[PDB]
């Protein structure tokens, strides 16, 4: 039970079939110039120096790449935007990394603030840093909390509402529109039904992925925890249903506009590719 | 498919299950805030000024059956700020009306100006800009989806859907933006700008709006309705179907027991409330 191994192969393969079969279009890598690049990496440097953390351009340039296969290239329209949402997912991730007590608020917060003023409109720079405020308060709201315990145990109903803050979905959308311009999703955005559309879809390739490592430090907050992953016949079960839930979610997506959809599918399958990379 | 058209057979008993559900459950009951006469009155007449550019006539007694869900579903004992609970009261009944309008009617240029008058008139500038980008997507969210294949989709395919665009639809979202400034409750605010508050209380919320508006939705063609998933006509279907949704409160309801314990009555009086004021 402290491990997904013995299904990984099994289960990637199956991920990547119903990819195939029910999004089909591929994921495109966002290629950034040397310029650009260290213009993220310079930025990302200078907000996590308040709290006296070194991070090598390896590590960054992991973080990054999730930002750079999961957006939607072919509708890319604000580079700005596009560097701002690479900064921002870099600094919240060394964030969401960090022990909370090296949490300081009154040190990082003025830096997320300069980072969304610098990249984005007045209007858009509030919408942006309002989602990744509220997104790094529930990180340390959330550690060692009763909720967090309720809401990840109880079924994956719960679990999935929880995870629409929780994996930083909703914060994503809402720093990511302005990459688009486009009016339909900026709405989705932040009325967050973008986000609900896409967290189970973002979270079970997530977890599954993550399974091995979370167990192993005592983390709660995986919807792999909620079966035995150790009773074989369970476990397939459990990930069947897992399965069907991305594809009613991504039947249900093709419903939205033709821009719009392909930004949320290419934001599940990229976030897969990426994770598999 | 006349049978189908009413859920008025089980009118009494389904009545009499959400009462007992919420005396086991909940049991604190609802109270209802009353205001004075001549905050009554202020909040009417803000109402009226808000709506009355779109050429609309609304009488005291409409704006009191509008009202009377904020009135019913705020938590009095936590009750802080009634500045900012008079302008949920304004802002829930303009939204109401605008709600309940010809979308032909609907003009952006003249009512969004209205929704941010009155957010500045009653909140604090960071909560004004808070409570007024959440009625804004409200309203806009009502225009966008009325025809639109979206709505079809996550209305017909199955519950879990459905309570994914309510959420927004159904305003709870909006509600809990608007709302977080009455309590000056720190996680509570924190929960209501995540959305995990409205998250968690939309099923109590459209489960109980559901089964008493379903006889006027289906008969005015609406779709945005958990029980038309289910065939309201078979009555083995429908007290499953009802069952069903009996214990989606039931295990929301325990979820919100683990929350803080002011966010939680709160979050259980909207709930309770909201029904109490709906069977009214
Ligand atoms: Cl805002
Ligand atoms: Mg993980
Ligand atoms: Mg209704």
């Amino acid at each position: 039970r402290s491990s997904v191994r013995p299904y990984l192969e099994e289960c990637t393969r199956r991920f990547q079939e119903m990819f195939d079969r029910h999004v089909v279009t591929r994921p495109t890598k966002v290629e950034l110039t040397d310029a650009e690049l260290r213009e993220v990496i310079d930025d990302c440097n200078a907000a996590v120096a308040p709290l006296g953390k070194t991070v090598s351009d390896e590590r960054w340039i992991s973080y990054v790449g999730v930002v750079l296969w999961s957006q939607s290239p072919r509708h890319i329209k604000d580079m700005e935007a596009f560097k701002a949402v690479c900064v921002l997912n870099c600094v919240t991730a060394v964030w969401d990394d960090m022990d909370p007590a090296l949490h300081d608020f009154g040190l990082f917060l003025p830096q997320l603030r300069k980072i969304c003023e610098k990249y984005y409109g007045p209007e858009d720079a509030e919408v942006a840093y309002e989602a990744a405020r509220a997104f790094v308060t529930s990180d340390h709201m959330f550690r060692d909390s009763p909720i967090k315990a309720a809401l990840c145990t109880t079924s994956p109903e719960q679990y999935f509402r929880f995870r629409v803050t929780d994996i930083g979905v909703d914060f994503w959308m809402k720093m990511s529109y302005p990459i688009y311009r486009h009016p339909e999703f900026t709405e989705h955005a932040k009325t967050s039904l973008a986000a609900r559309m896409t967290t189970r879809g973002l979270t079970i390739v997530n977890d599954f992925y993550s399974y091995d490592r979370e167990v192993s430090l005592g983390q709660i907050t995986n919807c792999f925890r909620l079966c035995d992953v150790s009773d074989e016949t369970a476990f397939k079960e459990f990930f069947q249903a897992r399965l069907d839930d991305m594809i009613e979610d991504i039947e249900c997506i093709k419903a939205f506009d033709q821009l719009t959809q392909d930004v949320f599918l290419d934001l599940i399958y990229g976030n897969f590719v990426w994770t598999t990379s």
